[PDB]
């Protein structure tokens, strides 16, 4: 049975970076070399300030940077020496041509497959670590077979990531499961056991699932679709709660206490964000349309349509409450990241709520404690930003003479604000639109102050 | 009970201007103060040259300008007045949710917030302009949120019904006076107070008291019923051209029914003005917002038929010209949306022109009252310079033209010398009567050599 | 009755047709006129268009009875027969944009003919005109009538770009349409006697004016319908395992169907097929015949489906990513042995691949270098398009080779050399069925070859 001793990982993003640091930290006898085409990333890993901030990552990196964990821009030498080659390059959504906005672009994987087969001889294991479309490993095998050399035996496996932005180290040291997919051939099983033996240094065998290559690629996309479907389902219930008088937090709790359903991912919101949910669902839909499966495509498309409906419905309540005219009205936008405790604004619901209010000619005063000022201006552009957008340094400056306060990100600080002071300098009637259910428990207090507070999944009183 | 002695009207623009002059003319004991944020308008009212030209308006203004009629101090006028009129224009939104249909309440938002600021005690607030339904709820919401001790503001609805041309006559002898207020003992007091103002010259039978919502809805529905009659008879005109019937004969037979009436049955190329399409499209948007799609698509047919009437007329011209109008000279006679005016807002001549401009035609436009600069603005978004020429007289527009198009029912177009026109027109020469003004000259024009076609008559 | 001795032709289609008339009618004076001075001077020089055997025909009569002039007024006044051979382009604006024909060049001729003419003359429309257009010409003549002024006929062309002289000397049929009046029959027999100098009487068909205008449009629609029909079968062969060339041969051996115009391809091109079919569809919509309109629209929809389907196969074989990939496009004209690229299927296959961010290396032995850049524009052309001076240069480091025109030279290329400098895997997409017979050889070399109407 083959044993893996030297590992190369193409791509030093949030995928291959943290994953390989844990491998070097739990397998001291294995030499792990993380490479990337960006020289600025390599210098950032070798600097006392890492490019990505994960809790407990500094302790893991500095414990191995020098012994068995190395970062370099010399990709050819790392590929030649390694027994296992990770492909951790980003596969962005296509923005052009057939499949624009849904299909994934494989140009960064095509380059690695052609560069791996170039600077390699003998037996090596090629494993796709990034989120790839289904049957993409067939494309990698096709490049290897067409460009075959004497004494070249490249094995192609699938081992997708499942870590979340915030608990990467905890999810890598104690993962729910490790997914490995390979061909159902004696050569493929040897490569699977080789990679499977690497994780057995700190992962039990029960939490290691071995499937075929296609089941591994499909599981990564479907897992994010199942998670996204839970949010859209509870969001669809929130719209029904607002029309029946029910409360979505009460309904989500009653649903969540069923052990077969679970209580995770049942928090209604203005809409899910991030660079993974909509990206993978839209790719899953494109896959079904390409495979003549229109019933399956329109099934999963409802997850996106529901999420778009949730955002547009929330913005319409704000405009309808403001007498269907928001021209030259000051609106405070509290929160711009797609979730709390981060500065990432990729596919954030605050972008769409802002643009919906910008289409009414509103004067938005946006505040977010961690999102940089330049990111807000870029996400709200294609001229229009300079006329309507103002970025406040604190919440109270954004609510100085504002008609309404809109909460789009569940930052904990918004719960502890002095709403007595805010109401004094707000125009009347003063509105609060809680798009994250963070003020649950302050409704009676905020109404006695003078606020008309509306929130997702609760019928408005009077 | 309560008596109104001092009146303020925010907005001096065709609506509140003439209405308050008549109130001051029939109520010498009531002080009427018209205010506006634009100083140029106020100085125009106090000058011997008024900003708007209505017949008999100078006689009413000069009789009261100084005694009880006054025209820029909005804060003091609100504090002293018992009744406050809101006569600000509410334009159609050109952006956001409801673009092209919904109305923008930003000019009413300012008045409601400025009233509640410079006001104490008991005052009556009455909306005079064309507002969307439930707009008074928005004014009440601002008053309730910004309430002061010993502040009792009453909100009423009193829409206008005057037309551009007979404003003074429609105010002295109105068909009806609409006043809407809440069905509460406090609201009824304010309604009777406003009713008592019109009783100085309007009989009580012609003063109707309804709720606030019925008054807002009646103003929109009244213009839709009028527009529906024109679109209905226009749909018949298209049917007459296919059966051989005549639309003027059918409209007469329909009009002699006492239950139907004979008013607003004149078939045309399409109705114009800033009130018909604006109020119908706003009515359709209201129904969609209230989950009433059946009602929305019902009233949308008034607009679709009017758009069909214009596009159908333009297609007849192109098909008669062998489906090619590139570099062809066409005389466009009439540009206003109706006769005896210079207003070209939503005029059917604009759409017929643009339909012919999309074929690369050389249009020579003439209108006796529409200014030359107004035609160039209405035909823009380049394209106007290459194709549009404005003639000072009809004959200059018909010098080497293939066809003559009549889009406005000007009386002078009936008396033109068509014998001279045909001699310098390219052959074959066409005449397209889009207003049924040549009824009676069909046999004469055909003997001259013209092929005359008109709305609601088989060729 | 009347005999035609002097011929005027507005528009230098009309060039080759009148040169043959002057070559077979030495006693008839043929004068070709045009408003463009550049064309007329080109005809009198040692020609603007290249047709086989045309130089021999022109030089045999240029001076005796064949003349080219820019003086249109004098030729109309003197001629007994006046041909209207002006182009009627598709409208790009207004009512009927993209489908209807523009009659401005016919309107101008009708008003200029009726101006510089007196007495009896025969007016014949030679170009492809819409139906009932002759009714419009009669209306202009009746409106601008002079004393002692008296005929409108239809005589459409049927020559193809490449065999004009052979199709004019030995035509399949001569179509002449005129009114069902004693005056119209005189004008028809007058025009009939001109073709009887070298065309038998059996191959001369006399119909009414409207049947003659519709026959020209319908004939191109029936021809286009046969290509779309065999193309729809080609898509079905790729899914069943059948072969379209075998099915087309088995169908073609039926005497009632015929074997002509049954070669499946990436899509038909030219300035006549789609132009006349789209105009035929617009005519039906204008006459409240939507069932007939959507019937003939399927010929266009199938042709667009054939092009888009072929372009999609190329991208899917290339792993659904063609960004910064070198692709060789062999052939740009709509057919072989020509340089015309009007409505060529190579334009759409290229633009489909350009929308994926591909680096196209185009080669065509006869299409000019500047024409390819124009057909691919409205900055995008400069970044993605490269024009190769010879083959192999387009396949130097290319991922796939696409054949869009049935040039005979593409069959005789050295594919062994091409594969050595191509990136692997190397693909060949035969969009014209020119490599039928080399499939086993190309696969042993290392190529994965795919073609229209054959299952992979
Ligand atoms: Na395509």
């Amino acid at each position: 049975m083959f044993e893996i001793k030297k590992i190369c990982c193409i791509g030093a993003g949030y995928v291959g970076g943290p994953t390989c640091s844990v491998i070097a930290h739990m397998c001291p006898e294995i030499r792990v070399t993380v490479v990337d085409v960006n020289e600025s990333r390599i210098n950032a890993w070798n600097s006392p300030t890492l490019p990505i901030y994960e809790p407990g990552l500094k302790e893991v990196v500095e414990s191995c940077r020098g012994k068995n964990l190395f970062f370099s821009t010399n990709i050819d030498d790392a590929i030649k020496e390694a027994d296992l080659v990770f492909i951790s390059v980003n596969t962005p959504t296509k923005t052009y041509g057939m499949g624009k906005g849904r299909a994934l672009d494989l140009k960064y994987i095509e380059a690695c497959a052609r560069r791996i087969v170039q600077n390699s001889n003998g037996y090596k294991i090629v494993t796709e670590k990034s989120t790839v479309p289904v049957r993409a490993a067939e494309s990698i095998r096709r490049i290897f077979d067409a460009n075959t050399k004497p004494n070249l035996n490249l094995q192609v496996l699938s081992n997708p990531e499942f870590l979340a932005e915030g608990t990467a180290i905890k999810d890598l040291k104690n993962p729910d499961r490790v997914l490995i997919g390979g061909d159902e051939t004696p050569e493929g099983q040897r490569a699977v056991q080789a990679l499977c033996a690497v994780y057995e240094h700190w992962v039990p065998r029960e939490k290691i699932l071995t499937t075929n290559t296609w089941s591994s690629e499909l599981s990564k996309l479907a897992a994010n679709a199942f998670l996204a479907q839970r949010i859209s389902s509870i969001n669809s219930i929130s719209a029904l709660c607002e029309a029946t008088g029910a409360d979505v937090e009460e309904v989500a709790t009653a649903i969540g206490m069923d052990q077969r359903i679970g209580n995770k991912f049942l928090k209604a919101s203005v809409g899910f964000g991030g660079s993974c949910f909509q990206k993978d669902v839209l790719n899953l839909v494109y896959l079904c349309e390409a495979l003549n499966l229109p019933e399956v495509a329109r099934y999963w498309q409802q997850v996106i349509d529901m999420n778009d409906y949730q955002r547009r419905r929330f913005a319409s309540r704000i405009i309808d409450s403001l007498f269907n005219t928001v021209t030259d009205k000051k609106i405070a936008i509290l929160g711009f990241a797609f979730k709390k405790d981060t500065g990432d604004t990729r596919e954030s619901s605050s972008i769409y709520i802002s643009k919906y209010l910008m289409d009414e000619g509103a004067h938005l005063h946006i505040y977010d404690p961690k999102v940089p000022r330049e990111q807000i201006v870029v996400d709200l552009s294609h001229d229009q930003v300079s006329r309507l957008v103002t970025i406040s340094k604190d919440p109270y400056e954004a609510c100085d003479g504002a008609h309404a306060v809109v909460i789009c990100t569940e930052w904990d600080m918004f719960k502890e604000l002095d709403y007595e002071r805010i109401h004094k300098k707000m125009l009347k009637p003063a509105f609060i639109f809680d798009g994250r259910r963070v003020l649950d428990g302050l409704h009676n207090e905020l109404q006695t102050i003078g606020f008309q507070i509306e929130t997702i999944g609760k019928k408005v009183s009077s």
